[PDB]
């Protein structure tokens, strides 16, 4: 018996930068 | 019997940067 | 019997930067 | 029986510079 | 039978800096 | 029969530089 | 006048996992 | 008068995973 | 006159995990 | 007249987990 | 006239986990 | 007129366990 409950009432901003590497 | 219950009501604001390395 | 409540009421600012390094 | 509450009401600013190391 | 309760209510600034070495 | 309670009310300013070593 | 070189000999591996955050 | 020049010669294996984030 | 020259003969092998978060 | 020179020989492992952060 | 030298010639194994702070 | 020289030539093992706070 399992049981997950995720509620999300709240406003939520992201920036994700991956990479810019030089090689 | 197992219960996960995870509740968000703020605002969340985020910045991620992963990378930027000179090889 | 396993019970896990994470509740959030509050604003959260987060900066991450990983990286950076010269090789 | 295990019982695991978190509870956050308060603003948390957080910055984290992971690296910057020269080789 | 195992209670953990957390509950926070102030404001927390937190910065880490962790690398800046050179080698 | 074990119980754990932390409760934060206070403001918390920290900072935290791990590195800036020299090889 | 500026010159920046970047010479790279070496076998890079990288994994780079960015979320997993329940809201 | 500016001089930009990266050569790379090595093998580069990466895996880049965005997401995963249940809201 | 500014020179900035980076030279890599290693293997270099790299994780990272950003996130994880439960709000 | 600036000279930045670095040059890396040496086998690099690095692992970098930031998160886990139950709020 | 300013030099900066920094050659590495030894293996680097490196963890960092910065976090699991429970709010 | 400024010299600054690095060489490693030893094995560095690290472990930085930054975090596990309760609020």
């Amino acid at each position: 018996f399992l049981v997950h409950s995720s509620n999300n009432f709240g406003a939520i901003l992201s920036s994700t930068n991956v990479g810019s590497n030089t090689y």
